[PDB]
């Protein structure tokens, strides 16, 4: 289990608490609360991840969200391969059915220094009804529970600004 605080801003705010567990079934749940300013929100997610082997994976996912202003169905397939030990790219298709289209997710990680990972996410988002999206974070373990990281992203215009840290159960 973890619990995952994150505030965000551009150049008002929002912030976020998600707690999530992935069991060694591969069966996975998350809840997260949302607040930003005045709006609010939550969304839970259902999830597998199938291991074909230990290169290849596929994970589909089941999520509602419901708020003040983003209400969807948005269930997802994400595909992951692990290039190396240290290195994994990964490729999410998300449709969404808000009150719909679809996002594109694209993430390599790389793990460095044993405690630091860098990832760089490309997110392309088209309505039925594009926008492409640039993001770079950053995070440290810090110990065997504190993970603390930085997120510097591109909107396309604007930069948004991430900070959080995710505690682990041990
Ligand atoms: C939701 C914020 C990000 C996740 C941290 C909450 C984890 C709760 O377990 C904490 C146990 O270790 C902390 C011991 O120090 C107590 C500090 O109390 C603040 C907990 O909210
Ligand atoms: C395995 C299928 C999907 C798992 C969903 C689990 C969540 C079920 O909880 C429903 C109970 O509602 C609690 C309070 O409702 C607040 C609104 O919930 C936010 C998203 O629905
Ligand atoms: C992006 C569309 C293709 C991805 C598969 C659809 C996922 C939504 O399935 C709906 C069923 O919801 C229940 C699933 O909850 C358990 C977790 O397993 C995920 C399978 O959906
Ligand atoms: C790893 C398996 C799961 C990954 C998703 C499976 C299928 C994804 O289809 C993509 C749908 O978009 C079609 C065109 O792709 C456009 C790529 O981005 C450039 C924008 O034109
Ligand atoms: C081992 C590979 C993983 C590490 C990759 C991290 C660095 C990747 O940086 C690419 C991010 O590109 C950001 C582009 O910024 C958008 C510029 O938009 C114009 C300014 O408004
Ligand atoms: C099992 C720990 C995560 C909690 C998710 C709650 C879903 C309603
Ligand atoms: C993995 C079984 C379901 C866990 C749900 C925890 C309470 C919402
Ligand atoms: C301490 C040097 C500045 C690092 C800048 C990183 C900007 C994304």
């Amino acid at each position: 289990v973890s619990i995952d605080y994150r505030h965000e801003m551009q150049d008002g705010h929002k912030d976020r608490l998600l707690i999530s567990h992935r069991f060694a079934n591969g069966f996975g749940l998350s809840s997260e609360v949302k607040w930003a300013q005045v709006s609010n929100g939550t969304e839970v997610v259902a999830s597998y991840v199938y291991k074909f082997n230990s290169v290849f994976s596929i994970e589909p996912g089941f999520s509602l969200e419901s708020g003040s202003s983003n209400n969807n169905y948005r269930p997802y397939l994400r595909g992951r391969a692990n290039v190396t030990d240290d290195l994994s790219v990964a490729l999410r298709y998300r449709p969404y059915f808000k009150r719909k289209g679809y996002t594109l997710t694209g993430n390599i990680d790389y793990t460095f220094l044993k405690d630091y990972t860098i990832g760089y996410e490309l997110e392309y988002k088209k309505g039925t009804s594009y926008d492409i999206t640039h993001n770079v974070k950053l995070s440290y373990k810090w110990d065997k529970n504190w993970k603390p990281y930085v997120e510097v992203g591109n909107v396309s215009r604007q930069t948004r600004y991430r900070v959080g840290v995710q505690y682990s159960f041990h």
